């Protein structure tokens, strides 16, 4: 059996990707601007406007009326469900 023909695929190409990799090229090790207690409205990391930042009744967490969307047109005179606890039953999971 002499079915040595004999052609190689001998194609070449230049693969080349430079994958640049700075880690913190513009990302800096950020301090603890509220060391102790401060109600920040986590949606947004920041306590823009304090009188637009409710506190939730039926819960415990900062948010703002901004950070919402739509944006609460109406500031809650009463104390303020956050939307998740809104969707309530009788039966809770306790
Ligand atoms: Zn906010
Ligand atoms: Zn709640």
């Amino acid at each position: 059996s002499h079915m040595s023909g004999g052609s190689p695929l001998a194609t070449g190409t230049t693969a080349n990707t430079r994958g640049a990799s700075q880690k913190k090229g513009g990302e800096p090790p950020a301090l603890i601007v509220d060391p102790l207690m401060k109600y920040i409205c986590h949606i947004c990391n920041r306590g823009d406007v304090e009188e637009s930042m409710l506190l939730c009744d039926g819960c415990d967490d900062s948010y703002h009326t901004f950070c919402l969307l739509p944006p609460l047109t109406s500031i809650p005179k009463g104390e303020w469900l956050c939307p998740r606890c809104v969707v309530e039953e009788v039966s809770k999971p306790q």
